[PDB]
């Protein structure tokens, strides 16, 4: 039932040290994370770019505590034009250029993605459309699904590239505690799964985490709070560091921060050498 994170890696297959740590959490509304602790924890991590999803706060709303946030300062923000959706990107370094959405109008209204492109690579971290209670969301689901894929295929194209967030989606059965019982609940649809493997070949791209740990069970990012999920380790990784081939020599480590408090997601965090 036991899941322990293992230690960090902090060099590259080939012996170079990682000089980029990258946190990305989906924070369920920044208020309410902020006042469970959340900030703290950030400030303990120390990551070199911070990316938030779920806000629910618009730019106009931010709250204080985060424009002072010491070593990332350069922030960008994405929210439907409140207490819905949102996402958020914190960089120590100030990136080349940084747009939002993914060039699709139907699907670049609810603040959802945010691209930040830097020297080596670009950075797009995105919380993704939920297929819905029944499965009503499902259809829309996936239509954003082909637009994403699309949109970051193009993105690669050009420079290696990582992207991470909260994609609504455990790609197989390790995946999560039940696949059984929720091949007929969002996030666990074979529509969903078909969607991600499609991502990955597609673009292409791998999954750092799996990429490291390819046999490793029970390894969740998300549990509902009901139920007493999280006691229970009754969850679904649906967290994600995908990366360009080309990236992959320069990866170190991909981690899954348990522990972490502040929403009913755990934080991941990325280690590259780059
Ligand atoms: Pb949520
Ligand atoms: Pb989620």
């Amino acid at each position: 039932a036991l899941y322990e994170d293992p230690p960090d890696q902090k060099t590259s297959p080939s012996g170079k040290p990682a000089t980029l740590k990258i946190c990305s959490w989906n924070v369920d509304g920044l208020r309410a994370w902020i006042k469970k602790k959340g900030l703290d924890w950030v400030k303990e991590e120390a990551p070199d770019i911070l990316c938030l999803q779920e806000t629910k706060c618009s730019e106009n709303k931010l709250p204080a505590e985060l424009q002072e946030l010491p070593g990332l300062s350069h922030q960008y923000w994405s929210a439907p034009s409140e207490g819905y959706s949102g996402v958020g990107l914190l960089s120590r370094q100030c990136p080349l250029k940084v747009s939002y959405g993914i060039g699709d109008e139907e699907h670049d209204q609810e603040g959802r993605v945010i691209v930040a492109e830097f020297d080596s690579f670009v950075l797009v971290t995105a919380y993704v459309p939920n297929a819905g209670r029944g499965l009503v969301r499902l259809e829309y689901r996936q239509r954003w699904d082909e637009a994403f894929r699309k949109f970051l295929k193009g993105l690669a194209s050009r420079k290696p590239l990582v992207l991470c967030g909260d994609l609504n989606v455990a790609h197989e059965e390790i995946d999560l505690r039940n696949p059984k019982g929720n091949k007929k609940n969002a996030g666990f649809t074979p529509q969903e799964r078909q969607g991600f493997g499609e991502l990955l070949q597609a673009v292409p791209l791998a999954d750092s985490f799996r990429h490291l740990y390819p046999n490793t069970p029970y390894a969740y990012t998300f549990w509902t709070y009901m139920m007493n999920a999280r006691s229970k380790n009754v969850g679904w990784r649906l967290d994600y560091f995908l990366l360009s081939h080309s990236l992959l020599p320069a990866l170190c480590d991909s981690k899954i921060r348990s522990k972490a408090l502040g929403s009913d997601h755990c934080p991941i965090t990325l280690y590259l050498a780059l």
